[PDB]
């Protein structure tokens, strides 16, 4: 009886093109926020980040103002789409093709006139991904809000806190939190400025996932094509193992491309290590090629020189603790004794080099303290 | 006719607004309640699970109401979406990129006034997928339903049970069931409570294909992997048999990669058996080049160190039941290559009961191992 | 002038909720059947079947009805939707998002009041697609239709039969027939039955694609395997031949999981066939290993078990018809296991052979739509 | 001023569902054309054609008639979707989800009654892709428009010439022409006849693209196929070299299943030359294998038949022009073995380089469109 | 209260079909321009060009004028789609499955009549994508637009320079400006001109990513296979080494496949230059035979010509600084050895100089390349 009663008198004359405001020189205060509930996607390839947002906009209706003495136990009224003004609050930096993905849901006002207004939605944004330091990388998306077609005079954009009560976490994720800030900016098209409220959703990456899926395997199939200085060169598969390890590799690349956007701001970390371990193996490969060139040597060839002949079979032999067709034989012993004294010599380089650059490149991570400490 | 004259009178000062209640202050019970027909596809990647489910809003229209002895034969009105009072019972966890994958449909009512209300739709819901244990997991989904503006004061949601009669089984999940809940929670937008119902499907995991597709093919490679200590080393074939089957071995983890989401919640029980298989094999892959440089050793290089000599050419030799210059150099060569021989024996045994523990113990720990082998196969 | 006066005057008191009887307590008739003019594609990794349907729904409206003498040449008329009485006939067993696919169009009625709605649509169904058999595979997918809203006592329901005329060939789908069913089925929310017609389509999987893109490869491709035995010891090549093979054949599978649904209803036979294939090369392997095992066999070590000695160089020799000192003696001994490691293969070679070609044509004819198959579409 | 008093005026009593004739006998004429644009993709594995259309449908509106003498600069004016009648021409095969792609635009009408309505759209039809002659096909797509509730007792469609005039180039197809029929049909449904405008898009595949990306590679990879016949024997990589290249080879049979449709009407060109290829190269191992026997043959076993002695020593030896005791008596046997794995590989590369060379040429050349396809492509 | 009466009055006797003009015949003034936000995405396979706009048609409504005296405070109003006339002006060249991305927002019109109008959306625009110079390529790609149904003498559309002042960068793509053209042309449909106003938006690609992802990859994978020529024969993985590197620069061409549009206007620069890379390896791997056939010379077979032991063993040796039947036949076969080491080593310089040529010939034969080395690297 009385809904149906103050349903009908709200309306009477009711426009819901006229802003809502007692007092028309005077700007309306809107207070705007948002509780995200969820970081469903980031999709770092087309730079667009998902999230579950349930905006809050609430303002005050001069109009739907009812006293409750006259209408026993209606003390809130819900109007839906069209018949209610609104604020027109859209992401400016939109990437759904419809560039408004929220939802419209009903308007709950109660006996004063304060409106709330709390759409669910889906919201794409175009947000610049630093991918400098991936996978040990910090996020910084902006949403950000603000009336379209209102400035200052007229909505007044109020900033509330963030709401993260809710909020379940994704796995990929540790929102570092979502400080907002209000502005007062002023644009190439219009004189009247426009304030809009831009909220920074801070994100670290946990790096277990990658970590364990790329570093870890990375590091030892790397190691694996370390053991050709420890396989014979009478085996016959240096180079097959070499060669096969290194075009393995290529895989990582692959898939790290399949993941990355396709920017020039910066080179990713990981296609950093990827490319320093991916260089380091192709050398391994003409490392043990110069060591069958020696090992496979003519003894009626050139002979050795003498440069060789001290640099690596007096100082790299003893600092290893290593040591007429007779004299041929013994000639490509010693020919095939060098191949061996470089195996060792390039092992430990090499190993040396593979334990460095991981570390080095690795440790230039700001977040990479934090990284291992959270996730491991 | 009596049709016509009905709809006339019924539409008379109806507003599509106004809950339909005699006393404005009491709250009006809607009964809510879901029909699960299928689980199409649970996605794991997004943690999204997709169903075709059929609500169920019953509840009383105060003004829609009339008396069949005046309005013969019709014992029964349908209105459609934007004419009649309908409860706004939106899923609160949606995936769907317009929120609300409900097709809005008629709502038939009877000459009392109980409205009916089953909206069918493809509702995509953001659900956590627990993959800790995968592919022997149970997920628990939950589909937490409420009316999106009426608190408890305007809305009294009562829950009824789940229909699951015309349920349509998935090939992929076997539902354990349906179990709801209500709830009476407080919002920090709000100082009125709001009512939820939440239904939690339950869904295990069948393990045949996986079965067969990933688990079993992984155990024959590594088994054809473990075939290089059988191979002689003249034949100048054990690392490329061995790199080349762990390069065949990393297209499982691919696999698992492409379904798996980019979580660090936990490890997934696939993940952790394929990359104890990828040690094992590397580790078959090292000990390979230890043999070949044992077999390739110069005879005129160092000596055997005496726990070498021992070690592998005396007790493990004897367990496994095994037993001129030139001559003297092949006889040194000879040696070795039995040493060589041994230590493909030994960790041919050895590599043998790591594949089998590894595998069973890493198996045998998911709760749900027994119940899936026992009744998937 | 007719054609306005008559638009003007069917709309008088009309409302489009009436469901359109002169009495009320009989129900409508509505004749429901469909016009199926392309499959255009079964993705059975979703359980879903995506058809071109044009449902074809006649009813009577008692409203509708005109005199034509008094509105010469307007013997039809036109209506869009929402502005007439309309079935609300729904594919229950939807699998497209917005669950409701149909093109909502005109309806022609004429003078006597009889309304025809024939909507097109791109229906999207949840079909249970059966892979038992496939390549070789017969699916029965069910649509089943029937109005949301009304039950028996309301809307009789009642079935025409379907229309295939225009019907378009598709390329891998031979449509076998579309036999129809009206049923009166009972649902646990209500007491008034529905009715609801389902049409099974019924389509055989064409063979050719399928068989030239998956089953002969890999035939000619395992027999590649088989053919091991034939290379010599000494090549040095066997384990690389025969572990590229067995490797190669797996991008095979790669392809029908890509395809495939995630089912463990029951195994594919294509998977059968490509399982018995796979293990037969790996244990190909295991064979090449222990060929290589007795010919790289040291002279001075183990002597040949007389068990060994009468298996291989004495029955098994006759029935394939094969048959400086301490150097020459250690080649002697050599030279007896080379010949052992070669009849290994020859005989591997034999029973390898058999186990395909058995293995191949046992499994393959099981499928009874097999014979169907090789006749039709080779 | 004037431009409000028509648009007040034009709406009296008009309702936008009446045909608009002065005779509600007579037929209504609509012409009917479109504008080709642009064709974006062909994805033939799913059978639809995606095209820029600008559909031209022109006809009089009885009603919306004025005199410009008393509307003085009102020349013309526009009504959006449905505040004027419209024909419901649709397109009978569309592959689209919505199944009406048209962009609703503003129906042009001048002082006279002719309104003249142009909508844009992106079009998807279910064109049958007869890809037996890939890539060197020719396509005949059609575009089926007609009335989808009107007849020809009511919509008189007529067919006006189509314009290409602004047809924005592919880059892989040529547009050939798109021809336009005019054909009055009757259906297994209704009684009155549907007249429809059918286009048929002609459309030739520029070959230079795949021609580059498919055949030529695949030439040059059977080619490295082929020297497997010059490699020494002794170097250990003869099987190695030509599995490698087989399972080399495997990708493109791989990415034209990517490309082509699962149909089974026939066999695509590329899968046949491809197939024939890969056989050549397989068959290739297999007498790689055989040659590797002869070449690791022990000179104790059987000794040389005189067939084979004569076939490869002295007619086929001839014809190319090549020409301690105990080991040496033993070399001599196994010299003469290992020249007899020369005469096969010489033989054999010779032998293979021709049925490569047929091969190659008696399947591009077999489609009739080949020889203006590599002169207008190359 | 002002607000709500000056609502009221300008709705009186309003058409939104009314092209607002005060003079009929006289054509109305509509100024056309963009605000460039953000080039999203290229999709050259589809031959699309995604871009953030913001398009800005600004016009002068005759009937929305008001006194400010008589509304004091009331200086703008809105109005959504649907309640006034706007200029349909449309993107003639539009990809999108709707046609029209453009999202309605409110006109916010003054107290002098001029409508100010500024649409979001996401523009999909058919442009051709010339591949030629890929990597090093500059785009020109087309947005048309003008009014779909109003020609010149009824809508005078007015081009205004771009806006780029809050253009966000995008990475890969350098904006090098967004030049715009008014046009006046006549259609095969109609007699009144239609004008339409053409932006073409020119993009210089970046090429530091994809210039370490495939062209340096090539470079060092292709030296890689040039390695063959420095391999010892008698480790027998010369053609092992050749074959297996041929194949991995496969990937590169599939992933310029995957990229790359299906268009035979002309041949991109990286499918020439991996093309020529093909040719390079395969004619290493031929080659490769050939040495490895000299090598494996039976000493019995034939001798060698004159010409043969002149231009290897003589000349080409020199120039490169290289210098009893058993013996005899080993020592025959130490020429042919050393026959196969001269041709290697001529390989490595000769390849070496094609692979030097080919990189940096192909590569300079793009107009950009310069730009592009100095501003992206
Ligand atoms: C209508 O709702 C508004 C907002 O929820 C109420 O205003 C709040 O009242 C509480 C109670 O003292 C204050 O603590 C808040 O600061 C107020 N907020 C605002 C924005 O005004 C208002 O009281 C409600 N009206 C009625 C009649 O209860
Ligand atoms: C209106 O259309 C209906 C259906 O097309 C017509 O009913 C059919 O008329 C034919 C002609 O004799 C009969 O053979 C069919 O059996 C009728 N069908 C049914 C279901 O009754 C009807 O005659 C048409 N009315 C007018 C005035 O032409
Ligand atoms: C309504 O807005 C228009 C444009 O925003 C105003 O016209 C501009 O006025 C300024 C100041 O005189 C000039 O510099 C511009 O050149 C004008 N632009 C145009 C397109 O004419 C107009 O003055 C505003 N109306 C009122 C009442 O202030
Ligand atoms: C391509 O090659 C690989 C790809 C991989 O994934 C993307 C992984 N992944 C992996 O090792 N994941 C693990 C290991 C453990 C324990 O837990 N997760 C490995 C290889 Cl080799
Ligand atoms: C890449 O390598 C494999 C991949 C596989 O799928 C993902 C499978 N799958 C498989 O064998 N599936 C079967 C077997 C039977 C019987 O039924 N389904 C095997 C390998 Cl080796
Ligand atoms: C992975 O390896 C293959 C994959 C293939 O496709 C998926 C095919 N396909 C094929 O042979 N298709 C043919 C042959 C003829 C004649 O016609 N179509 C072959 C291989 Cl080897
Ligand atoms: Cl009603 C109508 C009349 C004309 C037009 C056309 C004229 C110009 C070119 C395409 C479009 N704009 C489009 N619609
Ligand atoms: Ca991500």
């Amino acid at each position: 009886e009385f809904q149906r009663k103050l349903y009908k008198e709200l309306v009477k004359n009711y426009n819901p093109l006229e802003r809502p405001v007692a007092n028309d020189s005077q700007p309306l205060t809107v207070y705007f926020s948002l509780s995200l509930l969820q970081i469903m996607d980031v999709d770092e390839k087309n730079q667009v980040l998902t999230t579950n947002i349930w905006l809050q906009m609430s303002w005050t209706d001069h109009y739907l103002q009812w006293n409750v003495s006259e209408y026993p136990g209606v003390k809130t009224v819900r109007f839906p789409d069209g018949q209610i003004w609104k604020p027109d609050i859209l992401l400016y930096n939109s990437a759904d093709e419809r560039f408004d993905a929220t939802f419209h849901t009903n308007v709950l006002v109660n006996s004063s006139g304060h409106c709330q207004y709390l759409p669910p939605g889906i919201f794409k944004s175009s947000c610049y991904i630093d991918v400098r330091w991936f996978p040990f990388d910090v996020q910084h998306c902006k949403l950000k809000f603000g009336s379209w077609s209102y400035g200052g005079w007229s909505l007044d954009l109020q900033m509330q806190e963030a709401d993260i009560s809710g909020y379940i976490p994704n796995g990929e994720w540790d929102l570092v939190g979502i400080p907002g800030k209000r502005s007062e900016r002023f644009y190439e098209c219009c004189k009247e400025p426009y304030p809009d409220v831009t909220f920074t959703v801070t994100m670290r990456r946990r790096t277990l996932y990658y970590g364990l899926n790329l570093l870890i395997p990375c590091v030892l199939i790397s190691a694996l094509a370390l053991l050709v200085f420890l396989l014979p060169a009478d085996s016959g598969e240096k180079i097959s193992l070499g060669i096969t390890v290194l075009l393995s590799l290529t895989v990582f690349m692959l898939l790290v491309a399949e993941i990355m956007p396709a920017t020039s701001d910066s080179v990713p970390l990981i296609a950093q290590y990827f490319a320093s371990t991916m260089i380091i193996v192709g050398l391994s490969v003409v490392v043990t090629v110069i060591v069958l060139q020696y090992h496979h040597h003519d003894p009626d060839g050139g002979k050795m020189p003498k440069w060789t002949r001290v640099i690596l079979l007096n100082w790299c032999a003893w600092f290893l603790r290593m040591k007429c067709q007779d004299e041929s034989e013994a000639v490509c012993s010693e020919w095939k004794f060098a191949a061996c004294v470089v195996d060792r010599l390039c092992l430990m380089a090499f190993s040396v080099f593979t334990i460095i650059c991981t570390i080095g490149i690795l440790m230039s991570a700001p977040n990479f303290v934090e990284a291992v400490s959270k996730d491991f």
